[PDB]
């Protein structure tokens, strides 16, 4: 696909099924800034502020989280969602954002946040730019 202009990512949220322990906040910190150049950058601006940033454990704790997420944050263009390699977490985003709540979502390796790369963070700003696009 061809990139899009004009997205702005102003109201996002961070959820990260990656234990604490293993994917730091200085991981989520780090990663979240390194996102933030390469968007900006590339012309497709995400803010550098998550309105939500917060460790969950189990695809149990997905809808309960989402649900809290749009009944809390008006506008919300983007939720992040930290995976610890595989995992029925992803289903469950996927059921929840994609058809029950109408949230996009995109995933990302726990591997990928502790240690960035300009390849990574490249594929992941291509994803969301299609998501988020409109066309
Ligand atoms: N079964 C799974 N368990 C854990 N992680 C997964 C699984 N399937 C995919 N992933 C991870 O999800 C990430 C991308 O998820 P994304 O939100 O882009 O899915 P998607 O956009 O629905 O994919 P597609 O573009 O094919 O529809 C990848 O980095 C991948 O490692």
């Amino acid at each position: 696909k061809q990139f899009h202009t004009g997205i702005e990512i102003k109201v996002w949220a961070i959820a990260c099924f990656a234990p604490q322990r293993q994917c730091t906040e200085v991981h989520l910190k780090s990663f979240t800034e390194q996102l933030r150049k390469i968007s900006r950058d590339a012309g497709m601006p995400i803010q550098g502020q998550p309105c939500f940033c917060k460790y969950a454990q189990g695809a149990d704790s997905v809808e309960p989280m989402f649900r809290h997420l749009k009944n809390t944050y008006a506008g919300l263009q983007l939720v992040v969602v930290i995976l610890p390699g595989k995992t029925p977490v992803y289903a469950e985003v996927k059921r929840v954002g994609d058809t029950v709540l109408g949230m996009a979502t995109q995933c990302v390796q726990m591997k990928n946040v502790q240690r960035t790369t300009p390849q990574t963070l490249s594929n992941l700003c291509l994803k969301i730019n299609v998501k988020l696009g409109g066309v």
